[PDB]
């Protein structure tokens, strides 16, 4: 038997565990990330914290269901881990996967896990349709459980095609891909959804043209001078926290005369005559805090 | 039995390869659309994508052309995978001896290459990308490694001694996955980064409108506070501004994009209204940022 086979199999497992401990580490620092954004603004990032999490929660369930399965194979061939010409049975799986012909119900089990983890996802995505669909058709194409038909053009069952036959590595390695596809998968899902978060912030539609002149007070006919700039109307954008000094006096009545109803900062403030209005608005975006200064005048 | 599993874990990885490939081609599209529309924004996350995917291309293209070259000595047909197992010209072509070929070490050079300046390309181990980084080192490596037995392998010998040709088929596969999904990685990074750059609160100033203005006496003031946006890398594809019906503002004149506003210092008459539409490209579509406002002028 072929002794460099079989090691190759362990090759390709320990560069899959080393991959997905990384995935993971990147997949949980995303989703950190996710929920400090959540933390400032929960209005714009809710969706996307709720569907990330689901996605988490699915991915993490599914994932150590696989991890499960490893484990038991792990204690099917014994202490020896590191090693993987011993890894040659093909006997305890099968028999733990099926009946004959048939599929056992933890097998039967095994394949409505995953058909459930793709429904879910692709259901919480918007199936085939809708934006970013094509991350449809690549959780579809990484999980299909669609009984294939053989070369020789026996439509073989999908679980009896995929894992009948094998050694213990050789499902292993199989597993371990399908957990990297459940940790590629998640990556892709975060970065949809933040992405098109973001895409939803710059998006133009989100603006509204002001006039920023130096004076309003135009004598008889000189030449103008004023600019236009993309004053910004999105509703979802709040002011984390506000201070809003007067004329050196009242800081910032809390919510007494200022009103971030909309984004337009209602200020119901007095007034005795010239006037000027300073401070800063803190927007903790990305776990930082971000002072945006004020100063104007009114009359 | 006569171990098809790395060639359905081969078809597999192909089958993903296409997909993640179409993929990438779409997204490096969509930032070159970008880049039409805004050049000074998407410029270097577009000419960083554009590197990489030179390399990509050039590193997936080589590997591929190795696996053409093995593919070519298995026989007539493509997937009888127990044929596929001599495993005696490839590793025939990498090395003589303990020494590798002049192709071999060209293999090597060329995966080290690829991983130097794809690093250096992504600032570097430190700075920002820094888990990406790791991604990139852990998944492309050849520092030499020391098998269960505490002895040193030359990373090309562990990773393809006498594999059968199938699994060396399968690992190089599973090279061309690792180098597209970091394509993917790395375009979602440069473009979540340049959203985030875009979405900075550091690009705006605060602003302030009122129906009329002074007051001349303390009695209330209903004024509100406003984030104008004073990027400087934003500016509107089309400006059209017939202010009341008399011109388009005379294109050449006033209306300047230099910075973010439209500085306008138009004629003067009498009271004034500017009316016109601002013309954003963004993701291909035409946003409209209507402008509708009145500056009064004594004549």
């Amino acid at each position: 038997m072929g002794k460099e086979v079989l090691s190759a199999f362990g090759l390709m497992n320990e560069k899959l565990e080393a991959s997905n401990e990384k995935a993971n580490n990147a997949n949980i620092n995303a989703i950190q990330a996710l929920e400090q954004n959540n933390a400032e603004n929960p209005d714009q990032f809710a969706e996307a914290f709720q569907k990330s999490k689901k996605v988490k929660e699915l991915s993490d369930s599914f994932y150590n269901y696989i991890e499960g399965i490893k484990g038991e194979v792990m204690n099917q061939v014994g202490e020896d881990k590191k090693d993987y010409q011993v890894m040659d049975k093909s006997d305890y799986l099968d028999q733990k996967f099926f009946v004959g012909d048939n599929y056992k119900p933890e097998g039967e089990e095994f394949v409505r896990q995953i058909n459930d983890y793709k429904t879910q996802l692709v259901e919480l995505l918007g199936g085939k349709e809708g934006t970013y669909g094509e991350l449809v058709g690549k959780i579809d194409g990484n999980f299909n459980t669609n009984d294939v038909v053989d070369r020789e053009g026996v439509t073989r069952k999908w679980l009896n095609y995929n894992f009948e036959g094998f050694p213990y590595i050789a499902s292993v390695a199989k597993l371990s891909m399908m957990q990297s596809d459940i940790r590629a998968t998640e990556q892709e899902v975060y970065a949809e959804m933040l992405k098109g978060q973001l895409k939803s912030q710059i998006s133009m539609t989100n603006y509204t043209t002001l006039l920023e002149q130096s004076k309003g007070a135009y004598y008889q006919g000189e030449s103008f001078d004023g600019a236009i700039v993309l004053g910004r109307k999105d509703a979802s954008t709040r002011p984390n926290e506000v201070e809003l000094m007067l004329d050196g006096r009242k800081l910032s009545a809390s919510e007494f005369q200022i009103e971030d109803g909309k984004v337009k900062l209602k200020v119901g403030a007095g007034n005795a005559g010239e006037h000027k209005i300073t401070g800063n608005l803190y927007f903790d975006q990305d776990g930082k805090r971000i002072a945006v200064p004020v100063s104007q005048v009114f009359s």
